[PDB]
């Protein structure tokens, strides 16, 4: 139970308009053979070109929706569409390119996949809504064989060059012409009634249908993401480290402690309502406040209605208007005015944030989290939280070459007294780096309108 058996049955109804007369009884073994590929019984890490839903979810960073539309089947040109928005036209002789032979088209496919995937994944997973032409066109740009390594590094081989007879990963494939050992999954195999557009539109209004192959490719990957990350969630799946995951997560913990500690000192709320992660611990353990936790799992479809988070059935709910409410990555439609909020901005461009369903995004950092679309109106009762650094720690060095720190946002006893000490200057610079790391990763901070750092200076007396 690791790979998809080649002898698994493949439902062929979706393929019969492009391939009339196709047998209803069909295996992956026979389908692959029909596509022009010879597996010759090989136990070398590539048992099937097709993979299970579970293997696809483990490799979501590799997903590339692919669709082929028969413009005019050997004698006709084909429109090759990708979920990157690219449309290529291959002639047998929203970025739309004119008709070119396969020998040049395949060089473009390798360039595009390599640039899109080199910082995301060790492979490609073609996400299909298979009708026939996409499967039969694969032989014109795909080569298969045993698992291999790059000619220039230790990464697995994803590309092949006929000019040099060598193999490369996504980082070293410049000038390569063939996709090597790609994987693929047919979304139609999951049991769907009706066509791609009708199933996609049930959950998403952001992707339209301009009737080009890239629109179908985008809709296909969108629908796959809804099925695997929106309606079905698995937070037990671990994903590899591809970027600043560790620094971002450490920054988030530093920022949360800083902001919450400062809010409690400036406004002295008697009670804090910590709403979100059922596994959460107190971010400011030494604070005076009555800390009360409320469980809400990360919402992956629509943002929580604030009224449902306070809904208590036949009993009285806790008083949310007393003290402060802390929503650390707990996505609601409209935050109460007495809130401290961290909300991920789904629009952020990064290697951790993949395009999602209905304006939302799939943020992949250790775990995959489909996040609802960022909506500025959720924050109408609050203001953006400005950067500040606060510290009550003693002015002592212990144990880097100096330029004295001058900043109005270094809230320390030394700055109050006229001159920032070396320890607080080092800590301020580290904290500003962590803050910038967290912000550039996509997180946004919001706070109740009465929040004022001027109230922190009198904590030094
Ligand atoms: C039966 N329970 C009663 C308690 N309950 C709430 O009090 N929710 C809540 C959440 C955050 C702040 C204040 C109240 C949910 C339903
Ligand atoms: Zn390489
Ligand atoms: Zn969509
Ligand atoms: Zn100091």
């Amino acid at each position: 139970p690791t790979h998809l058996s080649v002898d698994t049955k493949f439902k062929t109804e979706g393929l019969c308009v492009d391939i009339p007369g196709i047998p209803k009884d069909m295996t992956y073994r026979r389908l692959i053979s029909m596509m022009g590929f010879k597996m010759n019984y090989q136990v070398n890490g590539y048992p099937n070109m097709f993979i299970t839903r579970e293997e696809a979810i483990r490799h979501v960073r590799a997903w590339i929706g692919f669709d082929v539309e028969g413009c005019h089947g050997t004698n006709l040109p084909l429109q090759l569409g990708f979920s990157t928005g690219v449309n290529l036209v291959a002639v047998p002789t929203p970025l739309m390119y004119k008709g070119l032979p396969w020998n040049v088209v395949r060089i473009k496919i390798v360039q595009m996949l390599s640039d899109t995937l080199k910082n995301l994944s060790d492979r490609v997973v073609f996400v299909l809504w298979a009708h026939g032409f996409e499967l039969t066109s694969m032989k014109y740009f795909v080569k298969i064989g045993p698992e291999r390594t790059c000619c220039l590094c230790d990464r697995r081989a994803t590309c092949f060059s006929t000019a040099s007879d060598t193999y490369a990963c996504w980082h070293h494939s410049i000038g390569f012409d063939y996709v090597y050992n790609p994987f693929m999954i047919d979304v139609q195999q999951w049991g769907f009634t009706g066509n791609l557009q009708s199933n996609h539109d049930l959950y998403c209004q952001v992707h339209g249908n301009a009737h080009v192959a890239s629109c179908d490719a985008i809709m296909t990957r969108c629908l796959a993401v809804h099925e695997c990350f929106v309606k079905r969630v698995d937070w037990t799946i671990e994903y590899p480290i591809i970027g600043d995951e560790l620094k971002i997560n450490a920054a988030c913990r530093k920022v949360q402690h800083m902001v919450v500690k400062a809010a409690l000192l400036a406004d002295k709320f008697p009670v804090l309502h910590d709403i979100g992660n059922p596994k959460a611990i107190k971010c400011v353990p030494q604070a005076d406040v009555e800390w009360k936790f409320y469980d809400a799992q990360p919402c992956s479809d629509k943002a929580y209605k604030i009224e449902e988070l306070f809904y208590s059935y036949a009993t009285h709910s806790d008083k949310f208007t007393d003290g402060v409410c802390l929503f650390w990555n707990c996505n609601v439609d409209r935050y109460p005015a007495n809130s401290i909020v961290c909300r991920f901005d789904t629009r952020v461009l990064s290697n951790l944030n993949l395009p999602g369903c209905d304006g939302g995004s799939l943020y992949v950092n250790k775990h995959a989290f489909h996040t609802p679309a960022f909506d500025k109106s959720a924050f109408v009762n609050l203001k953006q939280l400005p950067f500040f650094y606060y510290s009550d720690s003693p002015c002592e060095s212990h144990g880097i070459d100096y330029v004295p720190l001058k900043s109005a946002t270094c809230i320390t006893r030394c700055n109050l007294g006229g001159a920032v000490c070396r320890h607080h200057a080092n800590e301020y610079r580290l904290y500003l780096d962590a803050y910038n790391m967290m912000i550039s990763a996509g997180f946004s901070l919001w706070v109740y309108k009465q929040f004022d750092t001027y109230n922190l200076w009198n904590t030094f007396t």
